DNA sequence: CCGACAGCGCATCAGC
DNA sequence: GCTGATGCGC
DNA sequence: GTCGG
């Protein structure tokens, strides 16, 4: 809002840098100049002065400059007029379509999604999907829809094996009242990261969520991870809700809380927690929290049976989920 | 001046 | 066939 | 593109 017009600029950068240039380090720089410009309590009068914020360096300060002095920019506006990089950066917009895959069908003369649905013989598994729910996958999930997403999935899950354990984490878990998509982490007490004791423990409850029509289709699927699209059930003459993103994360019970730990976040809650974590010389990961030597030698993994756990370690306060923004 | 900027699972392709 | 690289989205 | 070593 406050300096809306910059971040707009940045971000508008960004998108050009990861899509078109395939400069992927450059689309993160701007994106945290554009965040921290976000987050600054006052209207921006000069370029030097957002250069004094931690991610904005020189050449965004003189564009910065020549946009408050004009009212645009100009390297922008030739991005703008070019046709070419304006259809490679829209078809990243399709799911399972990045940088490489838009350039390549805009050089074979395939640039709309009109284009695509007339060369779905050239589109992978992933990106027909992606095509499909092109609309869709762009909609936020109100936080309502997400508790029965909820519903379905942890119940579900319980009727392949009652011994199943599945967290829906991510931003639902922090209390979002809207997300992007939905979360899932799985454990069963046979599966440790020593041993495989039940076979196909993620494709049996992929399965069952296909029989209660709740999953609709795949991205991709394998022994640990299960990516694709979900539905909630429309009651009669309802509208029909729109297709979400669902994944599915097969996690070791010995590494299960690590991993809701990570997979909860936030982004730059976690940073905060591992940075901080070198404290006590502990490192953590997704899978696990092991103790720094002297030497800077990382120990066995210490045991996990709770999210608590983890906090004991590096000894703070359980911090709850809600209070994870950073 | 320089390389880091996360690293992984899965699908697909490159190169034998 | 095989193995390793790359593209992609987390 | 920006940062830190
Ligand atoms: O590449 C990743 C993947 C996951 N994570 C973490 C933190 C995060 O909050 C969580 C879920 O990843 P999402 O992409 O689903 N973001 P989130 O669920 O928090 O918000 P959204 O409603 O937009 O999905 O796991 C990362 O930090 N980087
Ligand atoms: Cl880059
Ligand atoms: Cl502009
Ligand atoms: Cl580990
Ligand atoms: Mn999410
Ligand atoms: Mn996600
Ligand atoms: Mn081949
Ligand atoms: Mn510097
Ligand atoms: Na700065
Ligand atoms: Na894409």
């Amino acid at each position: 809002t406050l300096n809306g017009g910059i971040t707009d600029m940045l971000t508008e950068l960004a998108n050009f840098e990861k899509n078109v240039s395939q400069a992927i380090h450059k689309y993160n720089a701007y994106r945290k100049a554009a965040s921290v410009i976000a987050k600054y309590p006052h209207k921006i009068k000069s370029g030097a002065e957002a250069k004094k914020l931690p991610g904005v360096g020189t050449k965004i300060a003189e564009k910065i400059d020549e946009f408050l002095a004009t009212g645009k920019l100009r390297k922008l506006e030739k991005i703008r007029q070019d046709d070419t990089s304006s259809s490679i950066n829209f078809l990243t917009r399709v799911s399972g379509i990045g940088p490489s895959a838009a350039r390549k069908f805009v050089d074979e003369g395939i640039k709309t999604l009109e284009d695509l649905r007339k060369n779905e013989d050239k589109l992978n598994h992933h990106q027909r999907i992606g095509l499909k729910y092109f609309g869709d996958f762009e909609k936020r999930i109100p936080r309502e829809e997400m508790l029965q997403m909820q519903d379905i999935v942890l119940n579900e899950v319980k009727k392949v094996d009652s011994e199943y354990i599945a967290t829906v984490c991510g931003s639902f878990r922090r209390g979002a009242e809207s997300s992007g998509d939905m979360d899932v982490l799985l454990t069963h007490p046979s599966f440790t990261s020593e041993s495989t004791k039940q076979p196909k423990l993620l494709h049996q409850v992929v399965e069952q969520l296909q029989k209660v029509h709740f999953i609709t289709d795949t991205l991709s699927k394998g022994e640990t991870k299960f990516m694709g699209v979900c539905q909630l059930p429309s009651k009669n003459d309802e509208k029909e809700y729109p297709h979400r993103r669902i994944d599915i994360r097969l996690i070791p019970k010995d590494q299960y809380y690590c991993g809701v730990l990570y997979f909860t976040g936030s982004d730059i809650f976690n940073k905060n927690m591992r940075a901080h974590a070198l404290e006590k010389g502990f490192t953590i990961n997704k899978y696990t929290i092991r103790p720094l030597g002297v030497t800077g030698v990382a120990g066995e993994p210490l045991p996990v049976d709770s999210e608590k756990d983890i906090f004991d370690y590096i000894q703070w306060k359980y911090r709850e989920p809600k209070d994870r923004s950073e």
